[PDB]
């Protein structure tokens, strides 16, 4: 009966409060999380009604776990109306790179490659769903806390198979902050390419979303702590573009469910949401390369 949405990384921050807001709207939320105990705990602490959500294990750092999640979701027999790619990792105090179960640098492997496989797999479920209005939302960047800009180069690391000791998409020296930025740029390019390749054929809406500066989540906590040691007058709610976790989740819920956000191939940013189209140019060319190589790394070919 209830429309069904999958949210990755729903045990914390934006994903958790997006699930809360979507449950309030009458949806059934699949909480695709790696830590089943932590997820159940925070779902109870916020009083989620048990008939409105289901917890299924997903570890985006293990490609076979991504396939196992899809198999387990299909066992439920719920038609898939929406997918929110929300989970992300950032390691602000990392000197040397960490590796995924498939020997890919952890940030890109989790934030991008895991989601990339999940989107390509779940595209068949979104197609099979009979609803006219079906949406795939990707949490992205500000425009279409870390001052270093992302730089994919010519994907030399991807072209070489991206296996360790390769640590960056352009095969340069590992930097954990730039690694996060590079992986979030890949999310944005995935949205561009999903729209270009599949919107006309399938009718599915493919958009990215910047919910605002959600300073209270754990993601950038170390940056805020470092700010306080230098500026002791500093609090998180004074950050530029600060939004609460509850409001961020409501904005996710709007982009998933509301009629105002039916256009495909745009980036929603924040107040009543500014829209940015993803047209053509230089990043459209990068997106095509990003897609082709990512298919090889995740075993789709
Ligand atoms: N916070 C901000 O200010 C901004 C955030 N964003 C985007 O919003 C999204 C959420 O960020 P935020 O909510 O702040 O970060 P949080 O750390 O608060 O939530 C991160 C979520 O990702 C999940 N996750 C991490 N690794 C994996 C994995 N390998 N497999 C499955 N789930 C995983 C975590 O699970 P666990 O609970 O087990 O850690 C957690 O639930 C991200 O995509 C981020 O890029 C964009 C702009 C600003």
């Amino acid at each position: 009966m209830k429309p069904t949405v999958i949210i990755t990384g729903a045990s914390s921050g934006v994903g958790l409060y997006g699930a809360k807001a979507l449950i309030d709207k009458g949806w059934h939320v699949i909480m695709a999380c790696r830590n089943l105990d932590k997820t159940q705990k925070v779902a109870d602490e916020l009083g989620f009604p048990k008939d409105s959500y289901t917890i299924i294990k997903l570890d985006l750092g293990y490609l076979d776990s991504v396939r196992r999640f899809v198999a387990q979701f299909r066992e439920l027999g719920r038609p898939l109306k929406a997918l929110v790619c929300n989970a992300a990792v950032y390691f602000p105090l990392l000197d040397e790179p960490l590796w995924s179960a498939d020997d890919y640098e952890l940030s890109v492997a989790t934030n991008h490659l895991g989601h990339f496989l999940l989107c390509n797999l779940l595209l068949e479920d979104l197609k099979a769903c009979p609803d006219a209005d079906k949406r795939l939302i990707i949490l992205g960047t500000v425009t279409a806390p870390i001052p270093a800009p992302p730089d994919l180069g010519n994907f030399e690391g991807f072209e070489a198979g991206f296996k360790k000791p390769i640590a960056m998409i352009n095969n340069k020296k590992f930097k954990s902050g730039k690694a996060y930025k590079d992986s979030k740029l890949c999310n944005m390019l995935t949205t561009r390419e999903l729209h270009r390749r599949f919107h006309q054929e399938t009718g599915i809406v493919f958009n990215s979303l910047y919910p605002g500066c959600v300073a209270d989540t754990p993601l950038f906590r170390n940056h805020y702590s470092l700010f306080r040691t230098i500026f002791p007058w500093f609090q998180k709610n004074v950050t530029k573009g600060y939004v609460s976790q509850e409001l961020a989740g409501e904005r996710v819920a709007m982009v998933v469910a509301d009629d105002k956000f039916k256009d495909s191939g745009v980036h929603w940013s924040w107040e009543a949401f500014v829209q940015e189209l993803s047209e053509q140019g230089s990043d459209a060319q990068k997106a095509q390369r990003m897609w082709d190589l990512s298919e090889k790394l995740v075993g789709l070919v």
